[PDB]
């Protein structure tokens, strides 16, 4: 009755793409692939360190594991050709590694028997980049590759949605103050990409990183291509994000409420907003893509001239997951 | 012919001036006043979490401790005005406790009897406030009162100068990714002055906050008065701290080869350049007041509309302290 | 019907308790008393860095706030003796704002016009300590003054028991792995209460630090008293504890298997057991009082001579919590 | 004349070993190997996040690159066994990437032309295991592998042979209370050994862990094979440890005052003695292998029965380095 789903790589999205799903009918994963044991895999499903206690029930069975009664196989096998799914019957493999990032790597899927690829990051090559309730329209079956996009571009697409439709964008710059990820290393080490600041204890600094999502907007919103650039600060904290947006606009007597106002109405399950003062910590585990902070905005006026600046929370881990899900399942009915 | 300090508060500022001041002849700290017992005073003296081991050699004597030698002594006095100044002859009280932070409060270092009063943080009232390397030189030597601003400020006053004069400043926004201090909770718990941010625990957040740094900058350089503006995010690194600012200029095609040199034209023992790829920690102790860091520099341009954003360093601690420390001198010799 | 309880102190442990009794019913809060303004109260029950978002509906009324349609008054009197209790028919007052740790100082809630009190914390005075489901059956109902021990007391005392019913206790000690607690400073500092270890940095260091637990057992566990003393180590993790206990026993071939075992049967409510190899942050939010972990249980034999070690995990917070409330409600009953 | 050292895994303790080779006359490092460019490694030579800057001056030439004048050779190598080690007339090779830990597999750097391999851990086979001012006077000369032991080895050892030697160890049980390494995960993922506890978020947990030294101790002081064993407590400090002993002594009406005098008259340049509260914080960086804690002392008695324990503090890098390379002079002078 159900989509069939395979997770390649069940790491942190991964695990958390498998979660939401147990949440969304129609949907079913009925096999998992990764580099290690099911003893590992099942182990890492039920206990998460930031997302919590998985709330059902697994345990590790002969084929792979078994959840809330459902049984999930598993695969070590790290070339994805080589993967058994024209025998599973995949109708949508989650691409979650960080090693299949291109449309040409992902046809391994594909060859391997699945009928479409979702992959858990920009990718590069001839495909689609969606941010759900932004651009997901812009599907209409016939993919067989598409990226999801990051976790940095989901949390600003429609923040600049917003500012372009209602008040003309001319330019921007952006900064995410982002938690530390997998790729970063515990202690300063080497780093496998020769990043000098990746490679840095990420629990001990702030380190500047660079990120696309800002440059590669232009995927997701073609109308302002170009128009926005930036980067990152990798923070100590283990999940959750904050981007800052600094912009120039063509409308001219702009005031924080006017910003705050059409941000408002844009909201929805996507796109949330809010007028507490929160703190990271308190979008752990949130399921907008992007909450717009309504107590950060800022306009700076000298004479006619005018710098506005917002920021919108997300959770890179399950805002990136609940994104990502969203447009698994509008993918999937097609 | 020693110049004779009372440190007002041993906290971080405090007992870090009292290190820097063991390096710059000229200078003595004589007394010292906080609200402890000197068992703790000596203790926090000789170890210190981000800054390391005092080098030379503390212990507790009868009036209040004894380095390499040297008798301090220390006074357990919460209302500053009841300080024996007069009595020790003291030619600049470090008003270092954050309670003193206006020039009338400040006044009571006077009437106890020291000859001037120079407060580490902004201060209200009718005072100058000093970036040194920036606008020192405003200094006549009749002042009994002197902030030495924020170590924010300092970051920032040195960066926005060279803006200024190379390029001519519009307006920009700022943003310190700025290190935790002694005035966030360790817990999320009431916050002395209402701040639900500053309430949450500090150490596992991103805290967004505000910082008068930008908005008070026409108080070290009045030809850009009102032209900045911007905030915080406070994060969990226990010192060291990044100030980026965006900015509009009026100069049209500039590169980011012009800011970067630009910037490197104007250093000097306040004002640092590197062009590695550094993180957070690698400032921690550092002495300039603000390090400009070339790899950061960005330049969006559309049509004829530019953004450029730049970035610095510090170590909120070692950075202001190292500027506090040479303001004093400066101010004490006139 | 609902028994009334009066909330002193909305700290971490005040809050949670308020969180714990919305799930129990014969219990109401109907006050709340503090040193802050509503706002401030409201905003720290709706948000919890490490304890998650409240999950019902929060707002700032009149006498108070608003939960999920109940009524809650709000006080900002320090000094207990003052608070309107006789008139709004107090049964219990949760005493947690770590003031009144001693019966006669919490004898003011009780003139004040509190039936009864119990208290978040180890006191001094004529009083029971009570580990529920250890020794609260030792409550008559006749008390006005009651102790509802440490969270290291709560995680420790259905271990020492089955250790001494099962095998005879001839003596330990312990360490407790233990989350760093608000009365711990964010940065080096001078500490209230002058001890030179809690002055530390919280988040950046391992503080050896004293805990009465193990010496104050004696208190739950009679028959053992004087047999325990141990430490703690506070460490950087907000929230997530492991008691280490290192035992003589009188039984003689002791095995792993043989004390696993012991420890299973004791499991409860409140004594919870695991294989799983679990860490720290799998334990926040849990509601057992004390969490026997088996994977870490040793046996140490020389010829005839055993040294016998086990662990138990607890959240500081959540775990005293449950216990607190649960003893709560068995007091209130009687 | 110097002795020729190359040092294989350029990580934390590779790197360390070569700061502290430049405090040392007559060893010389020439050549370095590891699986990244130079770029890299002249990089995290330069910054270290816990350890500070680099003092003297770092730059990238041809062949390697060149520290204060002298040029050190680079290799990026996996296999050991094809290093260029006979051309470079090698005499010590410092083994630190973790994955030749065995007599056999060590005997690569041999047969690549090396005369000796000192091992940076525990390692498996026929070699003697070594801790410098505990047992080094058992080399001789003629051997070939030489393991280094562990920070931990080096912690326990000089506390756990005073204890015997004048007290007369029974039976004890060992903690250590330790920093995060480079082979835990930054987030929660497949750990590569299969270790479940491991695999979590490094910086956010309190983490169980095995660790040989206390087995193992018997390799360093025969006359107390088996008479000890523990594990670690992993924690969210970057580098700093201390180490917990609880013991059953022969010698009968044992005190505190005893067992820390008896520890102070050990006292040389590889065991320290403090009676300061110092915190993890004050140890990085420190020399000695092992700073026993006299604060930390305790005696539990009841009757005639005594549990003793003591702690010891080491940084994990520094002093496990300060060591290793006491014990490489020494090997190689013989
Ligand atoms: N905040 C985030 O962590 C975040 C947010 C959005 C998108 N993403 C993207 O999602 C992708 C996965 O990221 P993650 O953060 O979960 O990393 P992760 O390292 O936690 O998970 C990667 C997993 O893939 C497994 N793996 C690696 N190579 C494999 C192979 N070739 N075959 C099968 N399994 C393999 C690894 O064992 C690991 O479990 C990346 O592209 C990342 O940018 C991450
Ligand atoms: N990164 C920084 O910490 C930083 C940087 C630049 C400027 N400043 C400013 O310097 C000031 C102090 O900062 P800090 O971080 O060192 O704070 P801190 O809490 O570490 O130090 C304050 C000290 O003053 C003592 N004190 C309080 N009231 C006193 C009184 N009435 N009399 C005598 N002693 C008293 C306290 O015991 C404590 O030792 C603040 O104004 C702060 O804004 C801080
Ligand atoms: N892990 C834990 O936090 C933990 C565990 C077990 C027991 N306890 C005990 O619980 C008690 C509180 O602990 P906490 O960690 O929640 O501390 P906390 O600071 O988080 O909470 C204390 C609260 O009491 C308020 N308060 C202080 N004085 C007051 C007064 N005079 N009148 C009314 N309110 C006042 C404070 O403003 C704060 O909101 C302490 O006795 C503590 O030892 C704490
Ligand atoms: N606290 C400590 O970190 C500490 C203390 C005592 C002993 N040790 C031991 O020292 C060894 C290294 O530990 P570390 O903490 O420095 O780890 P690390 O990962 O920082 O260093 C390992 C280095 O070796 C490199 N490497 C791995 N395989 C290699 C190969 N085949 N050829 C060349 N280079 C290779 C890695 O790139 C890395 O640079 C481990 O065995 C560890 O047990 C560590």
């Amino acid at each position: 009755m159900a989509v069939k789903v395979a997770i390649n790589g069940f790491g942190r999205i991964g695990r958390l793409a498998f979660r939401r799903i147990q949440e969304v009918e129609g949907l079913e994963v009925v096999a998992v692939n990764d580099l290690t044991d099911d003893d590992m895999l099942a182990h890492l499903l039920k206990y998460d360190t930031m997302q919590g206690r998985f709330t059902g029930e697994v345990e590790v069975v002969d084929g792979g594991f078994r959840v809330n009664g459902k049984e999930v196989k598993s695969f070590s096998e790290p070339d994805a050709s080589k993967l058994p799914w024209k025998d599973l019957n995949i109708d949508v493999v989650l691409e979650c590694t960080g090693f299949y990032t291109d449309k040409d790597k992902a046809q391994a899927h594909i060859e391997a028997g699945a009928k479409k690829v979702l992959i858990s990051a920009p990718a590069t090559g001839d495909l689609k980049t969606i941010v759900f309730n932004t651009n997901h329209q812009e599907l209409d079956g016939s993919e067989t590759v598409v990226s999801g996009a990051s976790s940095t571009t989901n949390s600003l697409a429609p923040v600049a949605k917003v500012l372009n439709d209602d008040f003309g964008l001319v330019e921007g710059l952006m900064t995410t103050i982002h938690a530390y990820t997998g790729d970063q290393n515990t202690q300063d080490a080497p780093h496998r990409k020769g990043d000098k600041r990746r490679a840095r204890a990420a629990a001990e600094n702030i380190i500047p990183n660079s990120t696309g999502a800002a440059k590669a907007i232009g995927k997701v919103i073609p109308e302002i291509d170009g128009k926005l650039d930036g980067g990152a600060q990798r923070v100590p904290v283990a999940t959750g994000s904050l981007t800052e947006l600094t912009v120039v606009l063509e409308k001219q007597d702009v005031t924080v409420e006017q910003v705050n106002e059409a941000m408002k109405n844009a909201s929805n399950e996507s796109f949330g907003y809010t007028e507490d003062e929160i703190v990271s910590s308190d979008v752990v585990g949130m399921t907008y893509g992007s909450l717009f902070d309504a107590t950060q905005t800022r306009v700076m006026s000298v004479g006619d001239r005018q710098l506005v600046k917002v920021a919108a929370w997300y959770d890179n881990e399950m805002s990136y997951t609940a994104q990502l899900v969203r447009t698994l399942a509008y993918l999937a009915e097609l």
